[PDB]
């Protein structure tokens, strides 16, 4: 069925939420053992979100290999992604082992610092050139290389230096910077632009790592990221558009990570995004 005309039905039958439960009833349940573990108390923002075991980003270090975060794996679109949470004052330095461990080129964030009052992730990255970042736990280097702020998102190039061996890399750095305080955006025009600026970096690419996206709790926001871009790649690829099923490769994603899509606004919203990116990639 026609997502459009299904996004129509649901909307004058005002059903999200009974649609939106549905999937949640339906949703994989995994054991998520090692996130619960007591000495990883402290490297979780939330107590009701943890990455599954079989799906999660391991930190290569003998001491302690936690993370809050997992490998969205879609095979048929032939996409990966690192969903993670913001990282907390006690973790930015396994955030940036992880980026550089697993060979990611980009880092996409759709949060602010600062949200309704209150820190909603730590301070990660350097505000001035020549102010760098020492991650002495992990021993890396961070420098902000150059800035490109725009209306509705920023651009950062940063270079990272692993000062064990004095390799460096090139990372960018996406930041969404207008997404709501409350609720969801009123066009996706915004969204959709910013979509395309990652991709066409080559961040997405099967030549680099996977991205990491990461929001607050790295599920809502960073789930409606992922799962726009599978559903367009898949329209891309098929015969039959329209065989695209929004609410199917929603529930694949969530064999690998808990709760993406936290509302039953940010559910519509994902339709909205993939109804009108649709109208470039089918040819508009």
């Amino acid at each position: 069925m026609e997502m459009e005309k299904e996004f129509e039905q649901i909307d004058k039958s005002g059903s999200w939420a009974a649609i939106y439960q549905d999937i949640r009833h339906e949703a994989s349940d995994f054991p998520s053992r090692v996130a619960k573990l007591p000495k990883n108390k402290n490297r979780n923002r939330y107590r009701d979100v943890s990455p599954f075991d079989h799906s999660r980003i391991k930190l290569h270090q003998e001491d302690n290999d936690y993370i809050n975060a997992s490998l969205i794996k879609m095979e048929e679109a032939q996409r990966s992604y690192i969903l993670t949470q913001g990282p907390l004052p006690n973790t930015v330095g396994h955030f940036w082992e992880m980026v550089w461990e697993q060979k990611s080129r980009g880092v996409v964030m759709l949060n602010r610092v600062m949200e309704k009052g209150s820190l909603k992730c730590a301070q990660y990255w350097p505000q001035k050139e020549e102010k760098e970042m020492i991650f002495e736990d992990t021993n890396l280097k961070l420098t902000l290389i150059s800035e490109d702020i725009k209306s509705y998102y920023t651009v950062r190039q940063l270079e990272l230096e692993n000062l064990t061996t004095q390799e460096t890399r090139e990372i960018l750095h996406f930041h969404y910077t207008t997404w709501p305080d409350f609720g969801v955006p009123e066009s996706p025009a915004s969204f959709l632009n910013f979509l395309f600026k990652v991709r066409e970096s080559g961040s997405l690419s099967p030549e680099h790592g996977p991205v990491v996206v990461h929001c607050s709790a790295g599920i809502g926001r960073s789930g409606t990221f992922c799962l726009a871009d599978t559903c367009l790649l898949l329209m891309d690829k098929r015969k039959d558009p329209s065989s695209v099923d929004i609410k199917k490769v929603l529930l694949e994603m969530r064999k690998f990570r808990m709760g993406l899509i936290q509302t039953a606004d940010q559910l519509r919203f994902s339709y909205l995004a993939v109804i009108e990116g649709a109208k470039f990639i089918m040819g508009d």
